[PDB]
């Protein structure tokens, strides 16, 4: 029947095997084809060319040749100088550049023939923000690998100046195992809530250097940039109380994209994993899904064009794609519900400014789902015959145990005038309690340091005993931070 | 060329390489003057750089030279500066995200050093900047780096 022609255009270091964004790219085109609701008459065929990362002249001259064997799109390449010199050749022969990773826009740049299927940095950078301002941290420390994470937290880092937050900013060195002494620094200044904006690789790395640094503790909250948390191996970490949270645009809760996420490692988990990454295996990356998402909101666009065919074209001659405007008008006008959530490009610039995050944290059991943010909602997130605990402190004739005869148990082994006192109040008003003896045998002072209280005082104030009942002396700084009763002794 | 039109800058560097020539003096723009320069690495003829772009570590090309004084070099000297003048507090004002690379040094410096400061962005058009400038004056922000085109 009808046949259409992709192109695609994958980076590569050395030799193969495949990469991920290359297999889903593969992947999407094998399962819409035997799907018989998408694309139904029509058949979905592929020029795939490999090229060197950071080659712009070899990627350029790849895309000419796919334009040249006819070409309805090209998936052109991930890394920004290739990317750029890709969507400047499809600009001018007017054919859709779809691109799958973010790369930093210039205003002033005329280019329209490209959508591009990566969470805007915009609206990601708002919803950090959104976060840390929930867990109403005041001061944060963000950490950051190269230049262009700076660019990715703009409006978290101009926060400082509306809202307030103060925030110190590092930079990750090259190599994670040279971070210790960077992390001892954040150690000594107790800078215990952190951002980390880097790669998951950088962020299993940087883990590992937590825990060997006593950093991966109930004292420390770690908030991971990166959309592929949800690939880390959390093994090492759940036990230990620290708390980690993130983002996830890959939307595994839904039951139909559960079982696509497991075609997918069966085909891959099938070749090289590592022992030593930190990393799960056969886990889809995010990379990988919207390239498969991509190839999918093209073809929903391609279903509305029948009329449609490649044409040969020349980058030699200035002669565009007769249905390249159409095209590039349905695709960016196109909604689908891939792998990755809602799929809804930016009437104005073509960037994906609105999609769904669900919002993930470490529990024991692993990571698990929290909440939701989107960019309209902010985050949806889904949170009397009672004994009293009576404190109090041995002092004699107050508190004492008593010597009997008879065997004692729980309450009745402490006798004395504050016994006596309980007894009766607990008559008079009506309510069972439970004694039990302060645990650093003291009334209750002020930390002239760090203003912290103790004794029986500071068990009031953390509500962890209902009364004390015991010669509690009432003054005047005791009076400010618990309520006393009227003295049952004046003296 | 056209601004921002790389796959025109590379077209024109080709032919340029076809007549003959000892160096390209490439464009300026990043995106143009990176392929330009991918251009003159794979033909081996030296590309001669007037302005600061974006270095991606990992990338390769060794046929060029850049004559801008590098942003490395360039942020310390802006601390240093402030230093001098023993400011403890200061609003860094920047234009575009780029302005922010130029100025990572300075942004850095709070954790080692006692500078407090603040990060403010300037709109696309000058003449916007009264609401701005307005809040620097409630908030009292009397030291000020302004990290923007001279224009
Ligand atoms: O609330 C308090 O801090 C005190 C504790 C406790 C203090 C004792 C008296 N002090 C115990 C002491 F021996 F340490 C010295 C003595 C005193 O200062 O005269 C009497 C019963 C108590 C009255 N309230």
């Amino acid at each position: 029947t009808h046949v259409l022609r992709f192109g695609g255009i994958f980076e590569y270091v050395e030799s193969g095997p495949m990469g991920a964004e290359e297999l889903a790219f593969r992947f999407a085109v094998n399962t819409i084809n035997r799907n018989r609701t998408l694309l139904p008459n029509t058949t979905l065929t592929y020029d795939t060319q490999k090229i060197n990362l950071y080659d712009s002249f070899e990627a350029s001259k790849k895309a000419c040749d796919q334009l040249s064997l006819g070409v309805a799109a090209i998936f052109g390449p991930s890394h920004s100088s290739s990317a750029n010199a890709v969507q400047s050749i499809c600009n001018a022969l007017g054919v859709p550049h779809i691109q799958t990773r973010w790369k930093h826009q210039v205003s002033d740049n005329k280019d329209s023939f490209y959508v591009s299927l990566y969470p805007d940095f915009s609206s990601l950078s708002r919803a950090i923000l959104d976060l840390v301002q929930f867990f109403k941290w005041k001061t944060v420390t963000v950490v950051y690998d190269d230049s262009t994470g700076l660019i990715r937290l703009q409006e978290l880092i101009k926060a400082p100046s509306r809202y307030n937050l103060r925030l110190k900013i590092r930079q990750l060195p090259a190599d994670t195992k040279d971070a210790k002494p960077l992390l001892k620094e954040m150690k000594r200044g107790k800078e215990f809530h952190v951002i980390f904006d880097c790669s998951h690789e950088m962020a299993a790395g940087i883990l590992k250097q937590a825990l060997a640094m006593g950093m991966m503790t109930e004292y420390y909250h770690y908030i991971f940039t990166t959309l592929d948390l949800f690939a880390l191996d959390v093994e090492p970490y759940r036990y230990s109380g620290v708390n980690m949270t993130g983002f996830r645009i890959l939307n595994t809760e839904n039951t139909q994209v559960s079982s696509i996420i497991e075609k997918w490692s069966m085909e891959r988990l099938q070749a090289p994993p590592k022992p030593d990454s930190g990393l799960l295996d056969g886990f889809m990356t995010t990379d990988a899904a919207l390239m498969y998402d991509a190839v999918h909101v093209v073809s929903v666009a391609v279903q509305q064009f029948p009329q449609m065919t490649v044409s040969s074209l020349q980058c030699n001659r200035h002669k565009p794609w007769r249905f390249g405007t159409r095209f590039m008008s349905l695709i960016k006008e196109a909604h689908w519900e891939g792998l990755t959530g809602r799929i809804t490009f930016n009437k104005t610039n073509g960037l994906r400014t609105d999609f769904d995050l669900d919002v993930i944290s470490l529990k024991e059991e692993g990571l698990e789902k929290i909440g939701t943010w989107d960019p309209a909602s902010g985050l949806n997130m889904t949170e009397s015959n009672r004994s009293l605990i009576v404190t109090t402190i041995l002092e004699e004739p107050y508190v004492l145990f008593k010597k009997s005869d008879k065997p004692l148990y729980g309450n009745d082994r402490f006798e004395g005038y504050c016994i006596d006192l309980l007894r009766e109040l607990s008559t008079i008003l009506g309510f069972t309690y439970e004694i039990r003896l302060v645990e650093d045998g003291k009334y209750g002072a002020q930390d002239d340091v760090n203003g912290q209280w103790n004794g029986m005082v500071r068990e009031l104030i953390d509500h962890k005993a209902d009364l004390a009942v015991a010669p509690l002396t009432i003054t005047y700084v005791r009076e400010k931070v618990i309520d006393f009763s009227k003295p049952f002794m004046t003296l």
